[PDB]
């Protein structure tokens, strides 16, 4: 590995980042766009930045100001002839990156790696025409490239495996974390992430929750930082819906991947989120705290509380039965007895469904219970699976596809989930603490039910739950 | 309160709103960029009015002020009278968005714009307007004045207060409103998708000749006209243009598939009756449904007993009520002879035998259903046959509509009885039909065909739980 | 009587058929509008027909006389005597409408009217036509001259006697006529599609190596040619261009999904052997296949008894031919070591072992089928395999277009026969393998992967029931 200097062609918020993490590590950076006017507002941006680090003790003087010298405006495209590394962050259209790419084959040499940060373009299709197709990859960042630690290093079918690693390795002296995988729709962190969106609409479709109580039961009970749909709020529901069916229109329209009328009349009616004070949410009016039902009296205590294994607990004549796809009201039903379905994780916020056939009475009693336990109550509809169960158990289960299609390793994977998007364990170590068979059964239950392809366990799950009762 | 009535296009659902619109008081402006299209439309309006007056239903002195109230216009900004305005011009997306960016200044801040239209949202038009809460959808039926249904579509910004005075003003033109959100295929355009989509499929498969399939759903079960007729009054390209645009707009669900035999009736302009030719030649004379000839009196059978789960034993033979298992499936399993029957009320039954059955055995279950006064059609052994099959399918979709939160469970009966004439809303059918029977069913379908389009919705497997506990 | 033949189009096909028509002693009206690309076709004609007199393949005195009949032309209206016309022009369906309105103005009212399509419809070519009833596609495949197959195309108004004209002449052309309808890739196209995409879906799972993929379906079921070599051979433009097509006109039926294993190569521009490199390397030779190498005699089995059919004990292990399920999957629930093996006829044939298995358990079962004269390749503990897998996939596809109507059973056969080259007719091939061996795998395979892609159809659950009595 020789990069010395590196260029980053776009002025826009991810170039400006990206320059000033290479210049912050001692690399003379390039920073390229056709206006001078763009480059100008750019860089004062990385000064006042860097600036205000130095003001409260997060960076040195000296660094600073051996970083701002380092970005080199330049306007004249034949000046990134000296450039090992180019990194290429502005049109996200495909000619234009075409155009772009072959013009930086011929000023460039050909040992030069050329490399673009999109997220929504084939690494191929970008590499296909020009010269040298081994030095171009993905490098692709997110925002904001100063403090997210990730990288996705992604290779186009033609990408050298030595370019690889010395991606992996100069990120790893940018102290990012760099992760491999392939030019597959949505990489890894846009392609796993999508259930996590879509489980929360499909709840909000069918009415099953408030919004806030979904983003509750998702971030304090599951303990992901922040609830689905603020999350798309905040996102923006354009941008996030435009993932969306990106992702989807590439995978040939699978329904694992399927948009949601709701977000796309947020989108259409151009209630954006945050960013224009109306989405989901009311940005205007600041956020409630969602409550939780109040404490039902000492009186209401159960006689005798059991608990048996496979998450269910007895309560008197009340089943309270950890959630396995199945409703309340089947398992009422079927059992001749009052049953509650509870939806927890680690956290404090649990989510309750009562079977319509269970006396108040009865219900009361399962409340009473999880109170005590230090519990917030949370109750929703009768829904197969719940929340905080049925958008982990899609999750995991669309890690393990990526996994056996051999998109990226176990390993990365799990990292890119962690660093690029926050989860509270990557899915796939998250799946071997929950147990296989256990997310496999719920899949099943979920599949039966809404008779959808949708919910369809993938075949490395079957696999998985196989291994893990060998074991047993 | 709305005096002076805005009727945007000429079309032919256009004339028909117009005269819903003056025949009940209103002051009808009606547009067009061709005036020589107005004068056109209007004595169309007058052709159909000079009938109506021979037979008594209006008298002439009101036929006259009812054709005087219709002032056709060319220029655009002087409809800041009217205090509605309902547009049924050309069907696309930036047709409608310039007109209403126009009329945003044009009109007055309150006056309320609506649209006729089957295919576009009304939250994409409502956009980049000036008063979002006024806009609406405002859904006729072909022909306007003759069907009572119109929906009356929200888009996301508009104002329940709006919705309410729309629901006001439809009511006062002798029409029944329904309230649903903009979603693909409203209503009636959505629920009513299996029933020729489901006739497209046994006609490929070639289960029945079409006019049997008509007339299994005609006089078996209830509607007043056969699907595979019905497409040929509404016109192939007109059914196949709605079908598809549902099919898309709902990212390509299967449940929603267009048919390739519907698509080369259109393809190849046999369009249906307007074109003299679509799925029947309507150049020619119409040989009514057969039914076979009665079996003698030797052919009766000795013992008829009814028994469980719409099973009725007929000597060593087995008539069963179709579950979505082929007579074939039946009579290996259970050995002994089936014939699957497939009924409802009306005097139209059809019939499939097992090909293991000796034809005298046959002969003894089509004896005792004509000596029940029925009229048996023999078409192919086919997974739920073709009247439970279809309005099974036609069931799940309300389910599915009322689950999604579209319309009430009445709004939707009212819509398939008025906007389809349907014989009963499907929900109330579905109930009277039994849940558990319509659940097992589509299961069957389910479990045959592999395919996702025959899931039962989750809001269906939910009412067959509640009706177990009955 | 058919004597002048019109070809339009002077590309590989155009010439072609010319080449076909005129050594069949038919005069060849060759139509382009270029008279440049017209004189180049007739050379590559005479270049190949002398090619072939030096070779003693053909006399002097034929060639002569045969090369003598292939009249080239500009104008239009000299294809008045024609009585009949095979189009093989550009693709867009605009041109071809145009060009066909043109000449029926030209040509005699029985003038048949023919195309080379492989996937524009019939009936909308035939659409505006005078006289639409002799209007029909003419489906050769490349190369004309050598391959013996002719799909023979009907739109919705080609006459049954013009069936049968086409019929009786491409039969005195040397070639097969087989008659269908006009649907998405008629029968060949239609049906070969999963011997593709099977060995795709490997591929990406990483099943097995391409030449392992290519050597199962070659030398253990017996196709001529392995389907991802095949693939370089075609172009994998080409192929992927034929997948993406039958997708999208089948509405995105999941039963002809692309791939993006494919699509990659081909936006990465790795065409196959036309551009040196595609799935396969062209540029260097390419070695065959060694297969697994001979385990010692020390792991004898102490006893071979063929248990219930498909299952083969050897002491530990148990040898259990593919149902569907994973090896693993048996190995769990019989509590004993699995191999699953995946054969038919030929040498070589693909196993794979369990995971919980030790590994002289497995070695055990390889010496077994070693010592039979088997080449053993190990391959990924993979649903179905590979051999079965992928024949049982053609086998239900074909099915599907059974009873779907698009053609009888024996020119479904005989298409896949003449226009691919497969072993056998995959109808009579399932009905040899038998019904419900095929329709259990496929539901093991449709309930391991909850995917509609691989539900039975519905002719195939018939031909199960029928298959469990005799
Ligand atoms: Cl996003
Ligand atoms: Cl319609
Ligand atoms: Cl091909």
């Amino acid at each position: 590995l020789n990069v010395q200097t590196v260029a980053v062609i776009g002025s826009g918020t991810m170039g400006a980042g990206i320059a000033e993490v290479a210049a912050s590590h001692g690399h003379q950076v390039l920073l390229y766009d056709i206006s001078a006017e763009a480059l100008t507002r750019a860089i004062d941006g990385i000064h006042a930045r860097l600036n205000s680090r130095v003001t409260r003790g997060k960076l040195t003087a000296e660094t600073c100001e051996r970083t701002l010298k380092r970005l080199i405006p330049v306007t004249d495209i034949h000046a990134l002839a000296a450039a090992d590394l180019v990194i290429e962050a502005a049109s996200e259209r495909l000619e234009v990156k075409k155009a772009l790419f072959a013009q930086l084959a011929e000023v460039c040499p050909p040992q030069t790696l050329l490399t673009t940060n999109t997220s929504s373009i084939s690494i191929t299709a970008i590499a296909a025409e020009i010269k040298n197709p081994e030095r171009v990859a993905g490098l692709h960042f997110f925002n904001p490239a100063p403090v997210m630690k990730l990288v996705e290093v992604v290779s186009g079918l033609a990408t050298a495996a030595e370019v690889v690693e010395q991606l992996c390795e100069l990120t790893l002296s940018w102290g990012k974390q760099p992760v491999r995988c392939h030019s597959t729709p949505g990489f890894i962190v846009n392609r796993v992430a999508r259930p996590y969106y879509s489980e929360a609409w499909r709840a909000l479709e069918e009415q099953v929750a408030a919004p806030e109580v979904i983003d509750a039961a998702l971030r304090d009970g599951a303990g992901f930082p922040m609830g689905p749909l603020e999350l798309t709020d905040l996102i923006g529901q354009d941008v996030n819906f435009a993932v969306t069916c990106s992702v989807f229109n590439a995978f040939w329209q699978e329904r694992r991947f399927l948009p949601s009328l709701v977000q796309q009349e947020l989108v259409i009616g151009g209630r954006l989120g945050k960013k224009s004070g109306l989405g989901v949410y009311d940005w205007r009016a600041e956020r409630e705290a969602v409550v939780g039902l109040e404490a039902v009296s000492d009186s209401f205590s159960p006689m005798k509380v059991e608990k048996k294994s496979d998450g269910v607990t007895e309560i008197d004549d009340v089943l309270l039965i950890e959630t396995q796809g199945e409703t309340a009201q089947a398992l009422a039903i079927r059992l001749a007895r009052p049953v509650v379905v509870i939806d927890k994780m680690a956290g404090k916020v649990v989510t309750i469904a009562a079977a319509a056939v269970n006396p108040d009475s009865a219900t009361r009693k399962a409340i009473y219970y999880l109170q005590q336990q230090g519990k917030t109550v949370l109750q929703i509809a009768d829904y197969p699976g719940m929340l905080i169960w049925r958008t982990v158990a899609m999750i995991i289960n669309e890690a393990l596809d990526a996994l056996q299609k051999g998109v990226a390793s176990e390993q990365d994977i799990d990292t890119a989930m962690r660093l690029g998007v926050n989860y509270p364990y990557g899915p796939l170590a998250w799946g071997a603490q929950l147990g296989w068979q256990r997310i496999l059964r719920l899949l099943e239950n979920l599949q039966h039910h809404y008779g959808e392809e949708r919910y369809r366990p993938c075949s490395l799950l079957r696999q998985r739950a196989l291994l893990e009762s060998g074991y047993e």
